[PDB]
């Protein structure tokens, strides 16, 4: 039972590569992405689990500052506990 | 860090327009929708962030009463904090 | 307002049937599944609401032990309250 912060980013489809690049540079182990609708126009949704709150805010602050003046989008955070995940918890395990 | 209520509605694909219409009339700023499976048959999932609990229940109570006697579906709620989002937090920001 | 445990499983696409079969045998009422990306390669995401914590861990422990030595994936849990859902709450309702 390793606690975690689930960061969610919903925004326009064009930024996929731009946001994916930012997530990799933050220190996050991995992420999930999926095609969605919004209002209905096609857009994307990122889901990133992070060990610390600070890392989650670091990802949100950069994406918002860089693109949210021009492009539409929303970013929010949820509490979670990771039970299994080699990259997130390590070979040691989530215990 | 503006607190929010994440309302989730999973139900049959036919109701997309019917449920989308209800969400707009509730006072919710926007929503996300996506194609999913369930048991596997194709169905839809709505995700709505709301400022108050009452608004979330207002959306759930109407959709359930109107369609859940006939159609299959589930509605649940999650705690969240919106970090960035112009429509949800306003030009003032989520602070 | 019936409390629930939202179990989420993200893993490789091949295991869809293998994991779907396990979820059915656990005692979970139903589930949601959807095509997603991850890092970008195509993969799947399961979402299972469960009445007890023990049932959620039972599903996670079996899937992890059986496939997570070979295949990549992450499993985490979120708090939630089910407002409407005939299969989850019964004909009595979520109250």
């Amino acid at each position: 039972a390793k606690p975690a912060n689930k960061l969610v980013i919903v925004t326009e489809k064009i930024l996929l590569k731009k946001i994916a690049k930012i997530i990799d540079e933050s220190g996050a182990k991995g992420y999930t992405v999926m095609n969605t609708g919004g209002k209905i126009e096609a857009n994307i949704k990122f889901e990133i689990l992070t060990e610390t709150r600070e890392m989650a805010e670091e990802i949100a602050d950069r994406v918002a500052v860089k693109y949210f003046n021009d492009y539409a989008g929303i970013i929010y955070i949820c509490s979670a506990e990771v039970l299994y995940g080699h990259t997130f918890c390590g070979p040691e395990g989530c215990s």
